[PDB]
């Protein structure tokens, strides 16, 4: 029982957040699911988003399936509202983040392949309510700008590199359920 | 719509699948759930099991995600056999395997609380049917013996030590009842 659903997608720094902010106006008859950043960043006192970056190769694992609960959470979670807005998904998380840390080796294939067994369990056991992809297309070069423009710690040492993966990942998934593709640019 | 379901618990080496192949000639009857080690070893080729044993600092993690995973399928699978018998559970897994490794530094705090935030969910998600525990109690110098007696595999090198701190985590659990179970338990003398 779940209304209808919107997900936000796009690279690290293509604006969701001020886009997602449009909509505050329209809580009362819209469900605004912000992605839960403020989970990752305190799982009991631990900041697993921090500890990822800094150190990806002990991390990323953890981080990803915390990710994954976190997400399914969201995509679970109940509202009576006729409209749903996610910021990001369990779908980016697989298709993207994971597989991106999976390429540059950052996960390890016996980690991945414990995330993909989580992901598979999932979409088997539970039908995720996905409508609309509306997917923030961005250069790479632009995201870094909107990343070093706000103030995050944590994601103060991502190389243009890392941004140019996310980006082709994304592109793969949505360009080469409907997608609305918008010039974030 | 889960039969009646019994969980076979005790430590590394307290003879649970010989026990377990006792009740083999009733599967007519009764669903079997063999603990899924097979699973284990072979996810994709990846022998998660043997990784977690030969590097635990490392592997514990993803190692008992997968557990936790493969546990959670045995304890929904259908059937509709109006019995159930399951090889360890989610329980032991949480209370007992990742309490431990938590206690030697094998998991992190930050790897543990991921852990334990899925168990939360778990449980707020899904009833999870547990009608009875049969404890196969034995003294960790017995579990240690039985280990060493039988073919060699990934466990053959755990200390007796480790298999002394399991012992004092199923005690814990089973017999103080100082973990949430609310499940009637039978202790047998497995030695
Ligand atoms: N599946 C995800 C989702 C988000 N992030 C990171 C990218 C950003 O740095 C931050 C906020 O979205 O979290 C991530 O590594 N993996
Ligand atoms: N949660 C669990 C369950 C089992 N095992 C190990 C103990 C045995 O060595 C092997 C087969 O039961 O798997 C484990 O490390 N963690």
């Amino acid at each position: 029982t779940q209304p209808f659903t919107v997900l936000i997608e796009g690279n690290i720094g293509s604006g969701k957040t001020t886009y997602l902010n449009h909509f505050e106006k329209y809580k009362n008859d819209i469900c605004l699911l912000t992605e839960p950043v403020e989970k990752w960043r305190n799982v009991n006192g631990v900041n697993l988003l921090e500890l990822m970056y800094k150190d990806p190769k002990k991390w990323a694992m953890p981080f990803q399936s915390y990710v994954t609960l976190t997400m399914l959470q969201s995509h679970t979670a109940p509202t009576n509202k006729k409209l749903k807005i996610m910021e990001r998904s369990i779908f980016s998380a697989r298709y993207c983040f994971v597989e991106n840390m999976r390429r540059n080796g950052s996960l390890e294939q016996g980690m991945y392949n414990t995330l993909e067994e989580w992901y598979k369990f999932i979409e088997e056991s539970i039908h995720v309510q996905a409508d609309l992809i509306i997917y923030l297309r961005t250069s790479p070069e632009v995201a870094y700008e909107r990343i070093r423009q706000r103030a995050r710690s944590e994601e103060s040492c991502v190389p243009l590199k890392y941004l140019q993966e996310l980006h082709e990942l994304h592109e793969d998934w949505l360009i080469h359920c409907k997608v609305l593709v918008l010039d974030a640019d």
